[PDB]
DNA sequence: CAACTGACACCGAGAAACC
DNA sequence: GGTTTCTCGGTGTCAGTTG
């Protein structure tokens, strides 16, 4: 249980996702949030985390199921919203720039 | 344990629509399972769920607030974890107008 | 028309509570 | 011990909104 917390911390610390820490206390971080309708949407890099969380919890299986980034994007938002681990800073969410992003926070 | 004899009396009563058998030995029966959408009504669709709460004194009429979600959750959690009831997932028609589930009463 | 969202319902699997 | 319920961290559904 509670695999979402440690998984996301490991994803941010990995740096493999070009989602970064916004402070050095490792308590507030960035996260990309590009809309899948924009002409700047690469289905691979933009939906990389959303696919990974579906691959992690055994929801999407390669070469077996039809890909669907919308469902992958919806599952991660509901997980972050429902989990008592991450509180989103909606007033700091800069969701209207060249590369939109949200801001979250982790508590004890 | 009161779940076995109680449910057998509910199906045999025929008071709830959809709660019927599938053989003459009364060992395989359909249970009406809808999603709370469509023509869902708290009366006819969620009647058996209220009976279990009243039977086990979990809901007093006019005192506790009606909560059909947890009423169906209690009956589900007890029905699934019961060893007197086998869920036949292969005949479980979940993709129809009035979806039902097939349960078998194991003898003992 | 696809994509997105919040509000609400749903779920299984250990962990309790309760015979 | 054996049975019913409670917890919890996810997930699904819908109706309206949005790019």
């Amino acid at each position: 249980n509670g695999k979402l917390r440690q998984w996301l911390i490991d994803q941010i610390d990995s740096g493999k996702y070009p989602l970064v820490w916004e402070n050095e206390e490792k308590s507030i971080f960035r996260i990309p949030w590009k809309h899948a309708g924009k002409q700047d949407y690469n289905r691979e890099e933009d939906a990389a985390l959303f696919k990974a969380w579906a691959l992690f919890k055994g929801k999407f299986r390669e070469g077996i199921d039809k890909p669907d980034p919308p469902t992958w994007k919806r599952r991660l938002r509901c997980a972050l919203n429902k989990s008592n681990d991450f509180e989103e800073l909606v007033e700091r969410s800069q969701l209207d720039i060249s590369d939109p992003y949200k801001v979250y926070r982790i508590v004890p």
